[PDB]
């Protein structure tokens, strides 16, 4: 009868009654995790007296108090509810966010898989702040934190005998072009044989043996990135043993989702969605071409973090971000 609606409702309920030990449940497969993070109102917004229209009453529920006018101009609220694996409020720090998003994926690369974590949302929603550090401070961002746990795990008995070497890369995608951020914005070439795997010729891999090393490459890369979006940022952590790639973690700082380059940005985001959904089961773009091998394997996991700016003036941008997020998790 209305089985489709019944399915959507059951999925919402299931997500609403899940325990944190769901995505972080080893011996259990969860290739796709979707979260949302609300940032607090900033100085400028508070000064302009922007109203905060976002509430996160539980760890999986986010509420949008959408301002509306009836035909006769009467003011009311259409309070909409969204459910995610994890919903973070304005008091959540980067370490807390990191703990429930990228942290559970590190093990995946040591188990020989390919993990990806994406920061998605509108311009100024907190994407760069979350992935790269507060602003500036590399150590306080997910790239750093993830690196920190990679060195801790590699020194664990279960992995010691792997004799792995840790490598890092940092590049940005701008208008279908790839630029090495660790090799002075050097423009790189992207090729794809017939067997279809992609290779980024010239991308520089740097050996790191310490978190301080990684922090030096993050500062360097962020210092010469094209703050503001306009590009896709992608910081990678690769594990190698003997000529072979053991595992790889690609952390992506996406461009704002809201000069007709927005066409390339929208195509990449449309492409990203279908690649992630294809993971739990085109019209290609550079981003999805470069990260292709991280969606095709069976031992691959991904996490999507949707950033939201709480201001009333950004309500339409928020709904757009949330609905995109819904469709992504829809494949889990
Ligand atoms: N959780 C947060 N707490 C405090 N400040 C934050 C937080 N998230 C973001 N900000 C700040 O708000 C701005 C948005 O930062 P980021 O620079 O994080 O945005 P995007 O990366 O969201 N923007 P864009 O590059 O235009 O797509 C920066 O000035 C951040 O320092
Ligand atoms: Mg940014």
């Amino acid at each position: 009868p209305n089985w489709e609606f019944a399915r959507m409702i059951k999925e919402f309920r299931v997500t609403m009654e899940c325990s944190p030990l769901t995505v972080t449940d080893p011996i259990e497969e969860h290739r796709i995790c979707v979260c949302v993070r609300k940032r607090p109102l900033n100085k400028q917004e508070l000064a302009k007296k922007e109203i905060d229209v976002i509430s996160v009453p539980s760890k999986c529920l986010l509420l949008v108090h959408e301002p509306k006018l009836k035909v006769d101009l009467t003011k009311y609220l259409e309070n909409q509810a969204f459910c995610f694996d994890f919903a973070f409020d304005e008091t959540a720090s980067n370490e807390v966010v990191y703990r429930f998003t990228a942290r559970p994926l590190v093990q995946t690369i040591f188990e020989g898989g390919k993990a990806t974590c994406f920061a998605y949302g509108q311009t100024g929603s907190g994407k760069t702040h979350t992935m790269g550090g507060d602003l500036q401070n590399a150590s306080k961002g997910i790239y750093a934190m993830a690196s920190r746990d990679v060195f801790l795990l590699k020194n664990q008995p279960r992995y010691r005998n792997l004799n792995l070497e840790v490598y890092v890369t940092f590049f940005e995608i701008y208008n279908g072009k790839v630029f090495d951020l660790l090799n002075k914005k050097a423009k790189l070439r992207v090729l794809e044989d017939s067997r279809q795997q992609v290779q980024v010729v010239g991308l520089q891999e740097y050996l790191v043996t310490c978190a301080d090393d990684v922090i030096k490459m993050i500062n360097m890369g962020s210092a010469c990135r094209t703050n503001s979006s306009r590009s896709h940022a992608c910081f990678q952590i690769l594990l190698r043993t003997k000529g072979r790639l053991h595992g790889k973690f690609s952390l992506v700082d996406l461009a704002g989702n809201e000069r007709m380059e927005g066409a390339e940005i929208n195509k990449s985001l449309l492409a990203l969605k279908e690649c992630i959904r294809a993971l739990g089961q085109f019209r290609e773009s550079k981003l999805t071409q470069v990260l292709r091998d991280s969606f095709i394997g069976e031992n691959s996991r991904t996490c999507m973090i949707a950033m939201i700016s709480p201001g009333i003036s950004s309500c339409e941008y928020t709904l757009n971000t949330l609905r995109y997020a819904d469709r992504v998790k829809e494949l889990s």
